[PDB]
């Protein structure tokens, strides 16, 4: 049972990061084809962005930018999860060939994802994102204890799911890291993965890349690593997730993240015969 490294593909950031005007599917999908070459087992297509000042789409533009993508990545028998929170767009996804959704509200931002995911009977991956505030959907709560509210609060999601008709073993749980949460309740999370792992629920954790990352490496002087300098600490995370039983890790560089799984598995095997 090896660790699934799930891809990121966000088509808007692949087309306009760098400056483009227009929508590039076949960067995106030339990026997903990169991706399963490097060893990811699942592409995550993304077409939106929730951090703070993004630019805001809506849901009719989501689902035309993905499902394109999605459509090619399918036709070459791709594991593919469609990164989204709005029910509707979860449906074009899987119309397009997603087999996997992946909710950054877990269910709570539309209530109509439960349904689809009940009808269309593939995994439903529920990320933590506590966001009772939408006019200040990131700023941090006050936890008593983070690792057991976080796990509470999966755990109530999961329950949603099945009493809406998902079946319970078709749930993925993710403690979202960063999304309303410190650096130190990062760390604790991820210290903690083992008793969310505990759970029974297949657990996907997602660091690649993220602000907590940038202050762990920060300069003498106080300056946050830049994210492309964020990579070596993503993979170390794959490899300590991995050896603490999580399901599956989201990442950017799949290369990375895949060198640092070889490594954990050959340490491993080092020393069996026959
Ligand atoms: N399940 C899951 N999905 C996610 N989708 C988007 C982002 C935002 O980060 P990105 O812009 O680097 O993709 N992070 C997660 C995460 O940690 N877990």
């Amino acid at each position: 049972t090896p660790v699934q490294v799930m891809g990121v593909v966000n088509v808007t950031q692949d087309s306009f990061s760098d400056g483009g005007k227009f929508i590039d599917t076949d960067r995106a999908v030339e990026h997903g084809l990169a991706l399963v070459a490097a060893g990811a087992q699942i592409i995550d297509v993304g077409g939106e962005s929730t951090r703070p000042g993004a630019t805001r789409i809506d849901p009719g533009v989501e689902a035309a930018r993905v499902t394109p993508v999605i459509r090619e990545l399918a036709a070459q028998g791709i594991t593919i999860s469609i990164d989204t929170m709005h029910a509707d767009v979860a449906r074009a996804a899987l119309e397009a060939g997603a087999h996997i959704v992946n909710d950054v509200s877990g269910g709570r931002a539309d209530p109509g994802m439960a349904g689809v995911l009940a009808e269309a009977k593939v995994p439903w991956i529920l990320m933590h994102w506590r966001s009772v505030d939408a006019d200040h959907p990131h700023r941090v709560p006050g936890y008593r204890d983070v690792v057991a509210e976080v796990r509470t609060e999966l755990l109530a999601a999961v329950d949603a799911a099945v009493t809406a008709g998902v079946e319970p073993e078709r749930l993925v749980i993710d403690p979202g890291l960063g999304f309303a949460k410190t650096a130190e309740h990062n760390w604790a999370l991820l210290h903690a993965l083992p008793d969310l792992v505990a759970t029974g629920v297949p657990v996907l954790v997602g660091a690649s890349r993220k602000r907590f990352l940038g202050t762990l490496l920060a300069a003498a002087d106080g300056t946050p690593r830049p994210p492309d300098g964020r990579e070596t600490a993503t993979a170390v995370i794959s490899v300590l997730a991995a050896m603490h039983g999580a399901w599956g890790v989201r990442v950017h560089d799949v290369q990375a993240s895949v060198d640092a799984l070889k490594v954990l598995g050959a340490w491993t095997s080092g020393e069996q015969i026959g």
